[PDB]
């Protein structure tokens, strides 16, 4: 047997906003958070545009010189578990703090860090490299600077599943409660990839969109002219909690966490199969997880990156997952709208997946002014879409073939 | 319902040997893996040496074409999985694939690979950064490449828990193929850090033994002239196999999965406590979770990192977990000849306890002259030693205040 999970509290970093209504309120508008980089020299570089967080004030949180310590994705991240934790009203005890624990990941780490560390050590060498070069760099940090401030001695964990991460935090933090592990979890995930590392490496893959001229209409999920995606920042952390816990002090419960899915493609370091066999895999999976047919699903938010083969191979998937609801079910990539956060992109999407639930609309996906061919489904083209809503999907599928699915369910 | 996990097949590259058995010959021979490093000039850093992999051949394992896209740390992981995928005998087919799954971790990942191209992007340009950069440098890719050349459609994932990284792979592995989510994994860690900023940073911490002059007495855990941890280099792979999978093939089993557990500090960001609090809680965790009176235990692979702070939280913690009976079990820190390989520390010690098993010998902890205040329990001093073992024990603490420990015991 197997205890219930819900989620009792929400964090966010976007480039849509620093929380998550502004975020959310971003989202169900269609507005963009993508434009050029600023304070960065991207002359030499193919994309000189992506989704940064916008006056991110980390003294909120922390102070100036533990702050100094930190690289901006364990910055944002630990901003997104305070919020969540914050919102979930949890009281941590003496009598609680063993089963309180966290997994906050990120796909890429600290690549500014790493970036500014090498300038250091190039011009003057190592004998001017930061004493907090190490832990302030290190992906485990947000799950340790979290637990270390709230007194969290629960399962301290971080995953790195590239753009999986989030989603794969949330699922198995999940199942660290559902199975007895913890009584509550932080989970979910940040990234800051935005250097010359980040923009130059995906630009040297050539895996992202090069629309300098008119950043916002980059991200085009499934419309035909789309190019790559869009690099963004940010975070997103939830608080999950077992169901008997949440309603013995009172929490307000946003929604059920039912089902989640793993598969590896096991097919390519970087590309998707076309036919989205594992993404296929992975959502069944899920929906065995969650005791759900296939029929009972009626929002998805796709991972949705703006690149020729994903964005196709998850039209493929969804018809082989779902036959004749797949027209039914509205799917979205708010990835339109935020861009790719990469490890974060899973958890900032299960929290629009949440909030897809509480208010009952579905996301649009902007820039779909040409669907390509095959992507018909109803993939809530450029505004969005009041309709019911009881059971939604989040996917994420990563480098390496790894893929993960949510199942989140309305509560009553 | 909760299934039994057993240990098929062991791969390891260390600084003692490219392949398990020439790693546990130098173990038991209390022989030192640790040497000046000649891969680069060390000369302006106060720490000039460390554990390295001696002569590993890539073409043992990968195509040139495939070789050249991956960071040192992923080689080494992709060498330690595919020798104990080849060690198991197990045969992948369309009928076991979506069963088999990995999660091979790493603390730092690809460091030497993006501090290369760190001088790249500032020496030459964004043009000059290899294509290959992101899917050759982030974590996940041991998993991911494993995934893709093996046929592996099970859980796909990697952790980054620090020190704890390879401790964490392995009993979160155990916990799928225990709950159903597999029936097989292959999990473990892989470490590469030599490089400026790993040993730089670490460096800037003061953290790293600066006996340059006699690197082979550096690492010297509990001895009252230690001075820091020792860098090192490789990587641990096992297959985890749920019990009846194992007896339906006639697999042979090398010893059972009975324990695993986790803990958080909440203490400081790199510090351990003095008094071994989260290690205490952690192990007795894993001893509850194997169903075992503490008495069972007869050896200990120590984290004994060779800290000052360190190995004297470990002693204390030995001591409060195990009371009398801390006087009757052996623990030893194979890091004396090792060094300290970070994330993949947790996997090659976790062979060792393994192999401690199989030939009844606790490894000795060389170079422990004269044992610190308080250091007075069997820790092995100089030499292996015979005797009795049907429970091995094996700890990591990492940054963060994250702590694991696994609990083997023989298969009969
Ligand atoms: C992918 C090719 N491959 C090569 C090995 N080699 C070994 O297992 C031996 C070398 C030490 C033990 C396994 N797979």
């Amino acid at each position: 047997s197997r205890r219930r999970v819900v989620i009792t509290g929400m964090g966010m970093l976007s480039p849509l906003g620093l929380d998550v209504p502004s975020s959310w309120e971003g989202i169900l508008a269609g507005r963009s958070g993508i434009a050029p980089i600023e304070h960065m020299d991207l002359s030499a570089y193919s994309t000189r545009f992506g989704g940064s967080v916008k006056g991110f004030n980390v003294e909120e949180y922390l102070s100036a010189k533990e702050a100094r310590k930190l690289d901006l994705f364990i910055q944002y991240g630990l901003a997104a578990s305070f919020q969540a934790v914050r919102d979930s009203g949890l009281e941590v005890t003496d009598a609680n703090r063993e089963r309180i624990g966290v997994s906050m990941g990120s796909g890429i780490g600290g690549l500014t860090n790493i970036e500014n560390n090498c300038r250091s050590l190039f011009e003057q060498g190592p004998r001017r490299i930061s004493p907090f070069f190490v832990p302030g760099s290190i992906i485990n940090m947000v799950s340790g600077f979290l637990s270390i401030h709230l007194g969290l001695q629960g399962p301290n964990y971080a995953l790195t599943t590239a753009q999986t991460t989030g989603t794969h935090s949330i699922g198995m933090a999940a199942r660290n409660i559902a199975y007895g592990e913890a009584d509550v979890m932080v989970a979910g995930g940040s990234e800051m990839a935005a250097c010359g590392l980040g923009l130059g490496g995906f630009g040297a893959a050539r895996a992202l969109s090069t629309r300098n001229d008119e950043p916002t209409r980059a991200s085009r999920p499934w419309d035909r002219d789309r190019d790559g995606f869009v690099l963004s920042d940010g975070s997103g952390a939830l608080v999950l909690e077992e169901l008997e816990h949440a309603r013995a002090r009172g929490a307000r419960i946003y929604a059920e966490l039912v089902g989640f899915g793993m598969s590896g493609d096991a097919f390519h370091m970087t590309a998707p199969p076309e036919d989205g066999a594992g993404a296929a895999r992975c959502m069944k999976n899920a929906l065995r997880d969650a005791g759900l047919d296939p029929r009972q699903v009626d929002y998805i938010n796709a991972h949705g990156t703006s690149t020729p083969a994903g964005d196709i191979a998850e039209i493929a998937a969804v018809k082989s997952v779902f036959g004749e609801h797949a027209h039914a079910l509205s799917m979205s990539s708010t990835k339109s709208m935020t861009g790719h956060l990469l490890g974060a992109a899973g958890a900032v999407e299960a929290i629009f997946s949440v909030l897809a639930l509480r208010d009952q609309v579905a996301p649009p996906t902007i820039n779909l002014d040409n669907p390509d061919e095959g992507c018909d489904l109803d993939l809530v083209a450029h505004e969005a879409k009041p309709r019911k809503i009881d059971v939604a999907l989040s996917n994420s599928f990563g480098f390496g073939g790894t893929n993960g699915t949510l199942v989140f369910r309305r509560f009553a």
